[PDB]
């Protein structure tokens, strides 16, 4: 099923001693947990430019060994592996379990030998996994989660991030962008120690005026794509309107300090919800392919 | 041709006495005027989500009666009254004054049963029957109007609001985010004490620094769907670009004062101008179905 | 081929005498350099409305004499010289020097009768030659480029800007809205004291605190539609997401201070690209019909 | 009394025919109500220089006729209303001493800006404009620390209780009682207390909006007491001379129907090694722009 | 010795039961370590307005009992700790008669708020609420122009370092040292700076989040030394005293724990002509709005 | 004469081989034309704190050698100009003696600091740096409430018209002539008054673009009176210290081609009850931030 992602990435050299104490590199593959079978965003993401918001360009390889740039020429290192479900074998179309375990291990690969993980596409079921996987290997390490969602998503107990916070595994979580709290949602935001960023708060209060994100622990970022306004970001399931501009979203995106990136999981992409140009380009997969690109620049970049 | 809808809007129980000297309840029904037989936006709001952007959360009911809910729960009463226009009564489609005393009679039941009458849909001629209605029960009341359009729509001798101005019956109308203004307008906004902020003033003069609308007097809000930029509500007869975002809207809203709302109307969607996505769903459904929701909330929430 | 065009352009009366010491008249055509035969926007911009945003209005003529109206009444004369190609000359697709040429001429000839020229549509050529053929009346004359991009466009020594700056032939660029910046771009505007805002520069620093252009020189305004965000402008062959609002870019084209507009171009539109309504409408015409309109008013209104 | 004041005053030739459709002019005068009669803030002022904020110059003469010229501001300089044998006028005489005053400049065309004093000026100055223009309607701009309604004596108090004002602003108040909310609601009077403008940030003032005749006044206590410490009953927390010179631009209307800086007390200011005063420097620089906003007021 | 103050102290009726659940009241007195022994502070405050910035009124008593009323603000006044033989307390004395003052008060149900010293009195009153109340934690709002950490001997660093606080923000620094830096560090300890307040734009500190009961010290020198000149080692570049207001107005939390304000020497301030000082004035405002917090905390 | 201060710094160690390529050193001395013989500022700096505003430290030496440090900041003092004959010296003695000096200092490596003065030492230092350095391009950062450029004896505008400098900067202006917009025009310099900065709001300002070498010239009375009032003409609403640090801070440029802080009488001063001159505190800030700049002057 996923057997040939995982293979391969088993196969992934370590990253080299010439890496010395600085961060990077950054693995990247596609994950499509709860979407439909084509998954573009990927493939879409990969033939975009390399040019970044900052002064800096990204560099994509298929395979290892991935040479450490000496600390000046600004090119960023991206370990293409791939999407996780190969589109051939068969029309079998994985479990939720499945795809948490085929998920988990690519993590757990990935981490061990150094990479920083950047899944995409998907339901956001993959920042469970990959967060799990990192406190696997890093148990004393804490980790704070920076989430970009319309929705807080913490009311369903199975929910990724409620079960995160459930099983006492996180030393903070940051919810910027909300616009639909529920009974249920300001419970749990009480009950858990919760800094959160509605809207209405981050718009009438300054706009430009965000202090950043201060935070002092490595940090997971997940960004459900509809904490986009929906005209920036059609391409979803449940859309609601008066939200970030990508501009909007990537300008808080670059306020979160911290030592490292644990790792990056950009989902909630729907290409049968997108709305599409004439020569059938999606706008939100323009939209997300520009910040799964700033993204990789944080996981290189970040600092306190 | 309304008959239907009338009835049962006459067979509607007042408010309970239980509503002691508090806000609301809202009834809300959908109008058509102006605009093609399929009108999928009262429809469409029903099934969008009942929390708020502000921590409360809607309930609708078909039926009374609308028990008052603890002054503590943040439960929002709302009456579905349903399409004024019946989709049955043959193929007839009813004229501007059949539209207009169809509109009258609804709000005057509504308003002496004791609800806030929200209008949904339509070509804005709903706010002119809905004010004049409101000042016929209450003629002592003073109204004043917050406008949210493209167009100051008062150069026509015939348009609602300048109808309004010339009947004198409002104690004063507030323009926000117009964008188109002509010469006719200039000379009706001298002669009329209007006071107006322009898209290049809001834009340039603050975002944030928007201090409220200082009303003193019962609020009319009416809201001319091309106020938003074309991203936004593309689903318009007129579009301007360089209009409000979504956010932007739900933000000037919110800093509207006043004692209460004597209505609310909610139009200038055209459903074939829509922008949709894949799944036929329309960018400007979207959009006005958030802004319905918050306007729901003011006429709940408004003070001074 | 561009013929039909040009012999009118040539019998263009020169602007009057009575027009003494002030500024304008402004002349309009079509350009369709690199993008589709189809080239609606020029035939979309006059259908537009002409009551602009700030309180003045368009008045577009086919003909003239372009009569100086009292320094008062606020008219806007435009002489409409319609599509540069003349889509009935057989099916000959024009060369690029040819396109260069003819845009070359009309430039000349406008400027030397005294119209200030504004070429709508094409892939941003039309900058080339209409600033060469200004410096080739006015030798003596500075120029400044206010040019807005989503790419600094500076990299290819082809470029049309590169060119100009490699020819020695402007006093300086602006380059506003960029946000895909290569090594070359760094390199070249470094090399030429090139003053630049990037897209995190203008959304952080400031937003409204932005300080105007203060410029002393006459300017030439050029547009490229992608340095507005992908959902106001999807009619672009390379977008870049995180872009201007229609409104953004209004109100920064606003603050551009000068004696005089040497010239407009306003280009990037492929209606091929488009992202369209259920009317077939396009979101980037409509956006672009309003940037035009504006930006013949700065040739109007212009002031250091 | 006050005599030879007054004579001036009354011998003042009226603005002349050139002056048609043209804001000002201004006559000038010291008023000591409730001061020591050391008034030094009369010719401090003079003696200060007479270029303005905004690009434009001041000229100042002590007799008339006041030509009108196409970017200077003429000023007519009337003196100090008490002169130099030991009469302490009264409430009354400093009162209709005021208000004959200011009858007669108004007539003459001028704008009156009174100097000095403990805000009583404003009572009879309004009183003046209203006696000979009953059909114009006044809105005054107030600046203080305090609401200065509470007490039924208070020259605004009584401004609103008579019915005389469309409407009033307070500005830059930080000592707000029971009684000053009472009044505050019933006369709806439209307010910016200091937490008020710090918090909303003082830049996002463009403007005030206004369409009705403006009369300026300024009790000195309003700026912090570190910029004007030479007031009775100073309250901390209050604007900066450039906050209150910022605001005062925003000031919008048709005309100007008077201006009172007040609430400066010498035996109160803080001074100098070569004795000049804090307060004195402050104002001098406050006045000079009040006069360009009565020459310069639009909508 | 004190004798005097600490009898009235001890034989203070504790607060009503009506008072259940409801903030306050607060008790105040005068505190005079490493300042002269006149110490005009306190009494310069009493005979200041009642009335605050925000629209509330302040109540003062010499003596209970203190009632709980439904918009007024009681204040029990303690007096002078230091009553006038010519004695001079010790650091151990100043010391120890404040925690002990402290201790009493706060079982009492009031909120002690010390007034003048040199910020001793922070290190006592902090302590006497962690010996009462262990299970509660305690985060100290400082305000200063100085970290005040480098000295072991300092009352922060010695909070700090004995593991009393859960966190201390420090505002309005503007000189920074090497071992300053140091011991921020360690101590994980939030501070908003002078060049980044300003920077930063003041307006938009709409508040600082806190969920633990909070102690407030201010150092007068944080404000500049044209606003509180009465500071030893003054620092320019600081708060105006408009600033500081709008600050504390921002600072949340459940309760507050306690007040010290000092840094005022009146041989170091600077007077009117009718010798008030600078700092008098300024001060005397700003402890006015620190008990309106008292009985105003939230979250 | 200045005799023994010219042997001092003619008999300087030129800058170590260390210092190559990196920002400073320091020179520093005293000069007092236009101002009482009596001039406290110099000691009085040096006996104010090392530590600055960003996290920095100064060192300060009466003699070398001068040893370049991995983030401390070393300072040469040089002096008093003048010793105490009873000489006072003519304008073409503190002219050719300031020149003198900054020649020397300047041939050293050391970048020159003049302290005091009536702002002619701008003159002499900027010609110095010119006469030996032809090629260098020069920009001055002037901040003043004057643009001072009217008087043809200027120091700015004989700078200006001898074609000597790349472009002027004019911050905080309040009093501007006629004559004054006349030489801005055709000098073609930039300017941000004081009307301008407030309501273009100062946070947001976070720097002045600049690639030339950079001279600052602060007249002490672009300050409010209230924070600098020992200036001869005091211009009200003016800067606060905090104001002047900020924009100070978003000074560009490559490298400080020198400093010259003025405008500073001590007659003029506002003392506390300890005789300490508010303006002392304040220059005494500014003085040190200045240095600073020096040292991490960036684009
Ligand atoms: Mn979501
Ligand atoms: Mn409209
Ligand atoms: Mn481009
Ligand atoms: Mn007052
Ligand atoms: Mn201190
Ligand atoms: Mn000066």
């Amino acid at each position: 099923m996923f057997s040939k992602f995982l293979m391969n990435v088993k196969g992934v050299t370590p990253r080299g001693s010439d890496w010395a104490n600085r961060l990077g590199p950054v693995a990247l593959f596609g994950y499509g947990a709860g979407m439909p079978r084509r998954a573009p965003l990927l493939d879409f993401f990969l033939q975009s430019p390399r040019d970044c918001d900052h002064y800096a360009e990204l560099t994509i390889h298929d395979k290892g060994p991935i040479e450490c740039p000496p600390e000046t020429v600004m090119f960023m290192p991206v370990l293409n592996c791939g999407q996780m479900l190969d589109e051939a074998a068969g029309t079998e179309t994985p479990t939720s379990d499945e795809w948490y375990l085929g998920s988990l291990e690519a993590s757990t690969e990935l981490l061990e030998k150094g990479y920083v993980p950047v899944s995409v596409g998907g339901d956001g079921s993959a920042t469970l996994s990959m967060v799990e996987a990192y406190k696997r290997l890093f148990p004393s390490d804490d980790i704070v989660i920076v989430h970009f969602d319309a929705h807080p998503s913490v009311s369903d107990p199975r929910s990724p991030l409620r079960v995160l916070l459930d099983k006492g595994l996180l030393k903070g979580v940051v919810s910027v962008g909300n616009r639909q709290v529920s009974s249920e949602d300001r419970k749990v935001r009480k009950l858990h120690k919760m800094f959160y960023m509605d809207m209405h708060a981050i718009y009438s209060k300054g706009l430009f005026c965000i202090r950043d994100i201060r935070n002092d622990y490595p940090v997971f970022i997940s960004i459900d794509a509809d904490v986009l306004d929906p005209a920036f970001a059609p391409a979803v399931d449940s859309p609601v309107a008066g939200g970030l501009s990508t501009r909007d979203l990537l300008h808080i995106m670059n306020g979160i300090r911290g030592p490292k990136v644990v790792g990056i999981d950009v989902y909630g992409y729907n290409p049968d919800l997108d709305v599409y140009r004439k020569d059938n380009v999606g706008l939100t997969a323009i939209a997300l392919s520009k910040i799964i690109k700033e993204g990789i620049l944080k996981a290189y970049s970040i600092s306190t």
